[PDB]
């Protein structure tokens, strides 16, 4: 439970790809992860994916190079509440 330990990782891949990694808390009160991301320019329409709870990393593909995204890793609980982790990351070429 609570905000996840998520970092701006970008291991050798494409600049259109962004392999983020997060590290979970110790209680198993968190089930799913949703990653959502919006290019931090406008605050308009944005994208999301749903990542399973066993996977602690995700590759956000189909992005633009050299742009800043604001990203949120929302962690849904066991049919209850949901927690929100907020950050920004950069994709760079």
């Amino acid at each position: 439970s609570g905000p996840v330990e998520v970092f701006i990782t970008e291991t050798p891949s494409q600049p259109n790809s962004h392999p983020i990694q997060w590290n979970a808390p110790q209680p198993s009160h968190i089930s799913k992860y949703i990653l959502r991301w919006r290019p931090k320019n406008s605050v308009g329409r944005w994208k999301e994916a749903t990542i399973p709870g066993h996977l602690n990393s995700y590759t956000i593909k189909g992005l633009k190079p050299g742009v800043v995204y604001e990203g949120q890793l929302i962690s849904i609980q066991q049919y209850g509440h949901q927690e929100v982790t907020r950050f920004d990351f950069t994709t760079t070429s």
